[PDB]
């Protein structure tokens, strides 16, 4: 019933689906070594991934797809989704990344890892950019769902063609929802289309960061297809 | 001058800036040699195209090099995908070099990138992407991919957005259809970024700033 929802019903459902903010393992050895910091971040990321699977099932349109296609979208999007979440909760802490409420890290602590500092900087710039745009929570949840639905759709017979157009219609509905929030907020038609484009252009930088992130992770714990398909069935 | 242009003047300037379609001059090496020769020749035309994108020449030479360093492969890729639209299941690298999926297997690891390029081409075919929309998307890539210089870039991007909406309104689309199509085109740019990052990784598996800064000064 995702194509029959209004803009306000889409927002309400995405806000209800929103996963909880988690904490890192309490009182680890401080200061950090390269391994210890990666261990705590990896533990946190894995626990968030369990909540992401459950979030994804409550994104309208996603559950209508086949289990194979749900796994494919999540396999393509999981690190982008982790990253936009991080960047969102770091908005109110300029020069810092709020990995958890008990794990607020500045740029200099990123140097502890080796190659992480470049990715750190990109995440901070994006956070700063969301701060400058005054990004709203309602807009945030729409952007997250876009990432999930958009990131794997291009790399997907009758079945797959019907699944692809279904995804494209859901994305059209999220666009409508984004415009409605901006019109309800009071922005002019010109300001609405400009802000929409600004938000969607930021998603290309998020993809870039996610690809750099993967390369950095493989240089040193990444969810496989089989792992994600096991988790989805539960 | 770029902030004072109308939607129609933006389109006319981008269409005038458009580079020419070039010709090429198999083993894994021989195919990569011909593709690399072609890519290098197109890169000379891209530098000159970039200088004629309204807003780009106002930036410093350092910032022009940075935008091009970040965007060159995305720009090469959207060009390829655009000229392949009318050849389903094939990539038109040049008019004398039309390659299907199976010839991508000749170079190891290329076939995955081949597939992504074909899917994007197919997606532009399904959207009935227009030449006027294409040139706007290309300029977006250049300006978006890489304090007064930053806000200048953001204003130029706002003008290209306006231009995109105007083309859709002039084409007859409703306000709802206009914002949906705008979003659809911009979402495709994330896949182009992805392809470009995969492309780089693949290129470094086989094989600069200074080179691009040298070319820009000419
Ligand atoms: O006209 C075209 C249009 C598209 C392409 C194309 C030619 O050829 C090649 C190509 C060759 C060399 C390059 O870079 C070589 C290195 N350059 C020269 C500088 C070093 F001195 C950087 C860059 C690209 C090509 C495409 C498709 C998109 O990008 C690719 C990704 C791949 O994984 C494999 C091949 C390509
Ligand atoms: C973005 C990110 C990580 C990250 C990854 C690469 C580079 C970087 O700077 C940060 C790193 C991470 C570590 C291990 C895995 I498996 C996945 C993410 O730790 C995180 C924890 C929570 C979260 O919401 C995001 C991240
Ligand atoms: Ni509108």
């Amino acid at each position: 019933l995702a194509l029959s929802l209004t803009a306000d019903q889409m927002v309400s459902a995405l806000l209800d689906a929103e996963p909880p903010i988690l904490y890192s393992e309490y009182d680890p050895t401080r200061p950090f070594s390269e391994a210890s910091m990666m261990g705590l971040l990896t533990n946190l990321a894995d626990r968030e991934l369990v909540h992401m699977i459950n979030w994804a099932k409550r994104v309208p349109g996603f559950v209508d797809l086949t289990s194979h296609d749900q796994v494919h979208l999540l396999e393509c999007a999981w690190l982008e989704i982790l990253m936009i979440g991080l960047v969102w909760r770091s908005m109110e802490h300029p020069g810092k990344l709020l990995f958890a409420p008990n794990l607020l890290l500045d740029r200099n602590q990123g140097k502890c890892v080796e190659g992480m500092v470049e990715i750190f900087d990109m995440l901070l710039a994006t956070s700063s950019r969301f701060r400058m745009m005054n990004l709203q929570g309602e807009e945030f949840v729409c952007l997250k769902s876009i990432i999930l639905l958009n990131s794997g759709v291009y790399t997907f017979t009758l079945k797959s063609l019907e699944e692809k157009d279904h995804i494209h219609r859901v994305l059209d509905k999220i666009t409508d929802t984004l415009i409605h929030l901006m019109a309800k907020a009071g922005l002019t038609l010109q300001q609405q289309h400009q802000r929409l484009a600004q938000l969607l252009l930021i998603l290309s930088h998020i993809r870039h960061m996610s690809n750099k992130g993967m390369e950095h992770l493989y240089s040193m714990v990444v969810p496989s297809y089989d792992l994600l398909l096991e988790m989805l069935d539960a």
